[PDB]
């Protein structure tokens, strides 16, 4: 009865969640929904307990009363061995990536080009770049900025979905889940790699994890970091090695959210689950690994070292940071006392 019901977004996450359920002796069970928003609703209804969310979604969930529980913490050597679970998160770098061969393309010549986004409402893939663009063009018509895009979650018949490809069969074009070929960090980077789009709004880690043999996936196998460039806000282009001096923003880390009344129980179960299936986990590589799914970033990002305890029991606004919260509210003024549900 102590059981935590995880919410999986789409069939692939559902399959991984089921594997996790089996290996956890049903200490974790699965609820599945087609989109992250639907999962948030299941949690609000009490039909699911938790799921790991990108900051843009933490904002949506938070307005609905859901809270931060634990955050993804990426192998980053700083904070010596203050162990992982106790190490404070540093956030990730949201970047704009283009092909080096696409010369002359800069942050200042993005209008009318083709873009690849992780998903509508996500932090590196949407909130940050579109916020910056609405800001600079002084206009809310962000649906008109890029000539075509793949922005999972947007209207499928719109130009924002024109570049999306759907699943092996063309079904689910533009759905905001892994069934869409170009969905998420890896999908948006793939959209760029395959030259479907001119620019990809992802995070620094994505570029590294899908180049120079780091991915053995067929579209990624042959990719070289030097064939890519980051777009700096000052109009310059730099090597992906320059991320720290050429990013759009620093993003909150993805984090597990739950209803406030279930947060303590979810935290407890998760800490026990990663002890078993996390990076150095007792049953990881071996029976199951919570943080692996072949660069597909299912349930959690594949580069997650551990889920870390938060500092000073954050409200969702403290967790996301005042800078980011303001940016989202300002951007959403184009589409304050919320919960869209
Ligand atoms: C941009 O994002 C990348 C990827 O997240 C950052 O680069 C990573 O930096 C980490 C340290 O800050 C490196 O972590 C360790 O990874 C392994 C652990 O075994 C060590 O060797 C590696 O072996 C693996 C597997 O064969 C390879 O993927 C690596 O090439 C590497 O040789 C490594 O010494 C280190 O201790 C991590 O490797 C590294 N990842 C990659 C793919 O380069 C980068 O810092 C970040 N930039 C910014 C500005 O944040
Ligand atoms: C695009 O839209 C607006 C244009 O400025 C941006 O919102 C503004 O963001 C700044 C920076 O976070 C806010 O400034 C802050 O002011 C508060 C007090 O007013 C202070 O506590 C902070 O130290 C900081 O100085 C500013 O308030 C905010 N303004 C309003 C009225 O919303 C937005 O950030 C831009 N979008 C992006 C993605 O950059
Ligand atoms: C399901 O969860 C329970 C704990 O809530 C796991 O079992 C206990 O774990 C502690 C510490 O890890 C052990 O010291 C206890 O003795 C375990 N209880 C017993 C009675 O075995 C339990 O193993 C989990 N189930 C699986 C299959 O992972
Ligand atoms: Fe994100
Ligand atoms: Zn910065
Ligand atoms: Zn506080």
């Amino acid at each position: 009865y102590t059981r935590v019901v995880w919410c999986a977004v789409g069939p692939e996450e559902q399959k991984k969640c089921q594997q996790w359920s089996q290996q956890s002796g049903q200490n974790v069970t699965c609820a599945t929904a087609s989109t992250t928003d639907d999962c948030i609703v299941l949690v609000l209804k009490g039909e699911a307990d938790a799921l790991n969310l990108d900051g843009g979604y933490i904002y949506t969930a938070g307005k609905c009363g859901l809270v931060p529980v634990l955050a993804e913490n990426r192998k980053s050597s700083k904070h010596s061995s203050l162990d992982c679970v106790l190490r404070p998160t540093e956030g990730y770098l949201a970047v704009a990536v283009v092909k080096k061969a696409n010369e002359g393309l800069t942050w200042n010549s993005l209008k009318d080009k083709k873009s690849c986004h992780t998903a509508v409402d996500r932090t590196a893939g949407w909130n940050i770049p579109m916020g910056l663009i609405v800001n600079q063009t002084g206009s809310c018509a962000f649906d008109e900025f890029f000539s075509q895009s793949c922005a999972p979650g947007a209207d499928p018949k719109s130009r924002l979905c024109a570049l999306c490809a759907g699943d092996d069969q063309g079904l689910d074009k533009c759905v905001p889940n892994s069934k869409e070929k170009y969905y998420g960090y890896t999908g948006a980077f793939r959209c760029l790699a395959e030259d479907v789009g001119d620019v990809a709004f992802v995070k620094n880690d994505t570029v590294w994890e899908n180049t120079n043999g780091e991915s053995t996936a067929d579209w990624a196998k042959n990719l070289k970091r030097e064939d890519f460039r980051l777009l700096c806000l000052d109009g310059t282009r730099k090597p992906v090695t320059e991320a720290q001096s050429c990013h759009l923003a620093v993003a909150p880390n993805h984090a597990v959210v739950s209803r406030s009344d279930r947060a303590a129980h979810v935290e407890q179960v998760l800490l026990h689950q990663q002890a078993l299936f996390g990076k150095n986990g007792k049953n990881c590589p071996d029976k199951f690994c919570l943080f692996k799914s072949e660069t597909k970033n299912l349930l959690f990002n594949d580069n997650t070292e551990c889920l870390a305890k938060l500092g000073g029991r954050p409200t969702y606004e403290e967790y996301l940071g005042t800078e980011y919260v303001t940016a989202i509210a300002n951007l959403k003024k184009c589409s304050l006392e919320a919960c869209a549900f």
